[PDB]
């Protein structure tokens, strides 16, 4: 049976480093790790830096492409200060890993030789407002594809690949568990821009995010590690976010490890593990590269889409 | 508003033929011609001729991209006497033309200067057989996804652009209405292959024949337009198809004019508008290129991807 994917273990992965070098301290992976997360500066090295290979490779590849839609375009030559910006989407489950991994994505890019303006934002900013998804009837389904204004997500991202000076994009409080009033991140036309979210792999009845995506990874778990991780940073988020006074969670900074296991376990199940199956994992057959870690965190696995 | 589309007039579109020679007599074109069809060599030199380019320009460029995941992998260099095949979809309604279209494009390809091999597909022979579509009650369906075998349909797309050396695809008859017991259609690695249905440009919860196209085309059209297309060829049908005694449609050949017109609005209405609304039409944002027809069948007007 040929088959448009190829998989890899982490040893066959390794191999494909080559001599791509190594330009981030242990410290430095230490402000972009997240709570409960494993990652270390050789998950790095032997997952990330072939990774980060394969994707320079294909964005010059991918620059070609529309270069021969400029050259029958009869269009002029492209200014090499603005390229057609690459654009990458990370998604998977709440919990998974996924936004550490473009946080640590974009840090080993902007390291890049020419050092590339690398961007990155992350769907929260998109989503409604909590008085609109009131209004909606959705404040129980923050995260369901309905919970986002796609509309003005599509326009940010068709903004920035089509070429613009600038684009902003709302942005989201985790603190306040709401979007914050006349906040924007402005980006600027970046070299490439990491866009991370759970459903941007999602495709449908009109243009979407996907199909402006150059590159895509889909970071991967079984269903049962995934939530056992979602409580777990549950329970340790009573004395790191719920602890603060100002946090819209605080009440759950005196839940004890029963109450607080028997919380998050609701959650899970009726938001974020409905969510996961219906939505999520459905998109990662397209993604270019599934990243699949085990219960303890670590990518032993690799799926590449190489059609 | 920024844009993935480009708009074009037939007079923008045809200045980018630029020098592409017109390979293609008058009797030549006879052979490719629909019943009903009003394509003329002039549609050919100022609309195939500019699309031609385009996709010539592509095929080098999307070459680039597969060889960068070769030269990721460390895989051998590409036997140039065997590229990467590649593919090309066609969709629309019934009755808008698209299969000669598809007809137009594989002459013009073919006579590209190396000469290319280059096959064409249509998704009748992935239809489930009569037989099949009763037990599931769908003999009334034909033409909505659910009535191919779209497993058998992504294998046969992805053999071909894994490299295969054959792959293999069954065989409708339009004058028998069912698939051909033991007929098979072969296609040999060839450098271009164009597949050409209704829905093969839909997305789903799994990999499918679009995720694989490296460029694709909708031919679009008013839908009181198709209507009128689809009655008037059944009308014209009762001398040439179903005149034949063999023909499944027999009967409808001594339908009177308005017998005729009665008969082809109902199966307008129960099955192909409804495919077309329901199905077809959702997929047409994601072609590269929309072929937009006029009452007359001229294309008058085109859309572009350039994102
Ligand atoms: N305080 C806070 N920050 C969050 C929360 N969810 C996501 N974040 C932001 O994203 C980072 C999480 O890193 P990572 O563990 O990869 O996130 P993830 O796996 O996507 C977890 P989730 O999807 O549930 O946010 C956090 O460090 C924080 O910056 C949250 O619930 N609370
Ligand atoms: N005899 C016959 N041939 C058909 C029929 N439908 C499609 N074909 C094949 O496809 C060709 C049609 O050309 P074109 O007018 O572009 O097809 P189309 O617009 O896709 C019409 P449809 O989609 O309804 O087949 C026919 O010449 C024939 O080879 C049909 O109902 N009867
Ligand atoms: C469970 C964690 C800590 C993991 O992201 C986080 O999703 C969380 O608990 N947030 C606040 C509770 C909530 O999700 O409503
Ligand atoms: C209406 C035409 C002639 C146009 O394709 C054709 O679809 C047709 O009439 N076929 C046989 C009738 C049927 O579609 O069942």
């Amino acid at each position: 049976e040929p088959s448009p994917y190829v998989e890899f273990d982490r040893r066959q992965w390794r191999a494909l480093r080559m001599s791509t070098p190594l330009a981030l301290t242990e410290e430095e992976l230490v402000g972009l790790r997240g709570l409960g997360e494993q990652i270390d500066l050789l998950e790095v090295e032997e997952v990330y830096l072939p990774l980060a290979r394969l994707i320079h490779l294909q964005v010059a590849a991918r620059q070609r492409l529309f270069a021969a839609t400029a050259e029958f375009l009869g269009e002029p030559q492209q200014n090499p200060d603005r390229p057609v910006p690459f654009i990458i989407g990370v998604a998977g489950s709440v919990a998974v890993g996924k936004s550490t991994t473009a946080r640590v994505l974009q840090a080993l890019l902007a390291r890049w030789d020419h050092h590339p303006r690398v961007d990155l934002v992350t769907t929260d900013g998109f989503l409604y407002p909590n008085a609109e998804l009131q209004r909606r009837n959705l404040m129980h389904r923050k995260g369901f594809p309905e919970s986002y204004n796609r509309r003005a997500l599509m326009r940010f991202v068709t903004s920035v690949k089509s070429g613009s000076d600038y684009a902003c994009a709302p942005v989201y409080s985790h603190l306040h568990y709401d979007i914050i009033p006349g906040a924007e991140q402005v980006v600027r036309h970046p070299d490439i821009l990491i866009l991370e979210g759970l459903n941007v792999l999602q495709t449908g009845p009109t243009l979407m995010v996907s199909d402006l995506f150059d590159f895509s990874l889909y970071v991967d778990a079984r269903i049962e590690d995934i939530e056992q991780w979602y409580v777990s940073r549950f329970l340790a988020m009573r004395t790191t976010a719920f602890a603060d006074p100002e946090s819209h969670f605080h009440h759950y900074a005196a839940f004890s490890d029963s109450q607080a296991v028997v919380a998050a376990r609701e959650i899970w199940r009726t938001i974020n593990r409905p969510n996961l199956v219906e939505n999520i994992l459905p998109t990662r057959p397209r993604a270019t590269l599934v990243l699949r870690k085990d219960a303890d965190h670590s990518i032993n696995r690799l799926r590449l889409r190489k059609l």
